[PDB]
């Protein structure tokens, strides 16, 4: 039924995809912050690939962050611009959450730790719990000192996912599993909007924000 | 009476007010020196003058540490020009109003998400029409956590139970996403100022 | 008819302008423009009583000044132009500071200076002609010691932007400067006005800052 | 024109008011959502109506992240319920304008500690009667500071100054313990006033 | 007869041009795209447009500035990779040429003063003379201050034009031309006439060896 | 796979070749790069007895590095690519430092650094499988700022810079340039695991 785009830009990865009559669509391309020379062209090859016109979008999804600051305000930017002008609500959701749906469709984690790679030697850190099909929050986001980073589990099996994860030998906690490459994917962004478009989450364009942790 | 609520204390930042008429405005979004303000004046408006307010009600925490800060510092200034009093409520009993209104839990433990990888924990009991603390609110490891009843049913509300695995009991049922609510601090507020409770603006104040 | 809609958020300032029937409005307020920018864009097709679907083209602030600020315009006008199916044009904050300085003090010959990060400035000079203040040379990222007009030593010319908080390291100074100018989308759109003519438009895609 | 100057930025709270005569509170101690209304309260009284306040100014930072922040609020709310509007002006000015009248600072580089070992950094220099800024204020590290003057006789005030060894240049004299003081947020104050500088309550916010 | 590629990235536009059998072709894109990105794609398209293989070309013609060294460094590494692969010489051409051509094909002037920018206060200075259709430098090619530049003809009887950004300046110049055209930028349709021209002289370098191209 | 790699990140000017399975590598620190690196491209041809439409796959240091010398190896490798119709493999220049301290000095954990106007180039590096892999991103950062991850070594023209870094290493060398064998190495990794782009896309960080 529901027409979604999905735009994430929050770090190296520039991803974009496409939810229509069921079938989901992406493309994925790392590159370094040429963010705002690539993130147009890619919806446009998506659409026309797909034989959609931006009209029938429904919602337009984006990583909110965190990530790097100049690449999430992009996505944040497009993203208004493009919802302003077609009337058309907006869903946001984290970058860390992406990259704990993405390591259970990738990996088949039911619990992961997120962290990515931040600024002044700290990394953004959230702990996701599947939930009927949708990783979900447990507890809070925060951006942390690799030392002072915690789970919010006990004996229960783990994964932990991103950049972050660099700074693994630094960190109390090691997972049994783990993947420090991974980096939010707009097609799994693509499957928490559907969850949250589901409960009627979009909101207007003026209210396309990134995070502050 | 006239009242007015407001909370910043998490995430979540809404307003509400109280003639006889009560109206709610709530928008989860991380920024709450920026649209605090414009909250209460689009509710005076869509409902009544701000003069003839006779009390002013707000989260004093726990939670964010500048969060709650903000709503004080609002508060203060407003209740002062005014010149009328303040009713200060915790942001855990507020989580165990919503609770009540949302899904008729009349024994609610409380637990919002704190720094340091703690919570803040509080258990409330339904009395009469209202929540009520039963012992005291503390900040806690999740797995040093307890409640003041026997278990009977009860219900964790708020984001300090993510942390539900690592507590020594868990409840029938929960809400991890749940946060406080302006209408829910309002229905409190009623209680309060109906014991009269108010007190000047200066010694509004956030929790330790 | 040309109907124009001009962004700026290169600064500080951030502004918005409209060009519909022969007339020019404009917001203007000094302050996080992703909060911003697009409620003063909404608030003054209001004003106007304009719809976007009548806009020809979009007008933006390419830079030179903050990285993130000129992103965030970019990204905006981007997204407008590519659903509207319109044009953009590039219009450098440089240039736009000059038309101000034109606009509001007469100065036919302006040197243009933007306060860049680590210890530089971003610097052009431009020079009226036909009513548009127009480049003479090339816009470049410098130590203020280093920076050169290119006109003869005193006609007349003025200093205008931020840049100019370093007048006391550089070579030489006008007699008369504004060290507080800041783009102003008002220009930006009688700049915009100019270029639509010339047919300098391109696609949505192509709206990007500039390097110096 | 009667006006009203608060701020909390640093260590130091401190509240100053200008009918034609002008006075100051000024009080170091580390808190503020205590000690900032009654120090509103001494004055008004000690000299005055807060109904008959034409405008009120502050700090907007940088400094204290939830310091300034509490100013705000108060200041959010005092002007909403008076329907007056307020006077955004930096902390760094205010230490520029605070070491020319002090020390006769024409040119002031003023530099506030900050977080994650930098410094707020901004550099002032005095035309007609006011410190005004020259170029653009930031949070650098000690090391990457710099003037836009010649190096003439300049003054460095603010405990940014405390890093003064890692920097790659320092002035003839320097107060490295040099706090924002109201008396000179309110002299900046004048001059924004006089220029019709002021904005609606809500558009107060501190500086990122 | 002869199959050359011509390409320019010296400034703010990017062009392709292409002569084969005696016809000329070519695509102009003003924009602010990095080259790195697009100069490839235009390659591509107008070989594609022309129905021209890569591997007919006999040699590639490129600007080699003076210009933003960011985009002569990068033609000057395509060409080269290009060159190397295919095994055909390169023809290394001088943006203040090219201006000239330029000033020639569009505005008819036969006496034509490019000036391009340069950084620090001064200007990449070279006057050329129509020749057999062709615009040809007399005497040198210099990086000057405004203030020194100068003409090989006289400056006020014979009819001259003045083209490039360098034209900037033109108030600390100690002559002027009646017109001239400060907006002028290269365009590689006048880099192949130039190219023609040159590789009809036998020039034209492999790869390998060392270009005349001094940056 | 045949596989040609080229660098030009810094002063030194090098290029190698994988054929057969054998590596072979050709250095030179020459301060001149738009003029040596294709003859250095054909002399190491010559010496394996390849034509280069052998070649499979071209590989590259995108940088960071000297401004120039990236910018024309970035072009030379974008112009082979297109005419051969070959795909690219960008390889980060910190990587490669990463690689030949592992190589040459034994070095499992290494820490590159690559001077830049005040700033320097950053970034840690971790073996894993014979292969130096990025730890958390590649930073450009002042050198009193620079952090790191964690017996580990410090590789690169930045950590001439060493003092408040704030942390010195066991070991260091503060000359060490990127070398195309290293490069070769990220390279077969990378090439492995299906990493290979159009012409079109080789760009700079
Ligand atoms: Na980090
Ligand atoms: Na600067
Ligand atoms: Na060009
Ligand atoms: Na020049």
């Amino acid at each position: 039924m529901s027409t979604l785009l999905a735009l994430d830009t929050s770090t190296e990865a520039c991803s974009v995809a496409l939810l229509h009559e069921g079938r989901a669509l992406s493309h994925y391309e790392v590159i370094p912050r040429l963010h705002a020379q690539r993130l147009l062209p890619m919806v446009r090859d998506l659409l026309d690939e797909a034989g959609v016109a931006l009209s029938a979008v429904d919602a337009i999804a984006f990583g909110r962050g965190p990530g790097a600051f100049t690449g999430v305000r992009i996505a944040i930017g497009v993203v208004q611009g493009l919802a302003f002008a077609l009337q058309r609500p907006v869903l946001a959701v984290s970058d860390l959450a992406i990259l704990a749906q993405r390591a259970y469709r990738e990996q088949g984690a039911e619990r992961v730790a997120a962290a990515i790679d931040a600024r002044m030697d700290e990394v953004y850190w959230g702990c996701y719990q599947l939930q009927q099909g949708e990783m979900r929050l447990a507890g809070s986001e925060a951006v942390l000192p690799p030392e002072r980073v915690a789970v919010p589990w006990d004996a229960a099996d783990w994964f932990g996912a991103g950049t972050g994860w660099g700074y693994v030998e630094r960190m109390p906690q090691r997972p049994v599993a783990l993947d420090a490459s991974l980096l939010p994917h707009a097609e799994d962004l693509l499957s928490l909007a559907g969850f949250a478009w589901a409960r009627g989450e979009g909101v207007e364009a003026e209210q396309a924000l990134p995070v502050y942790l």
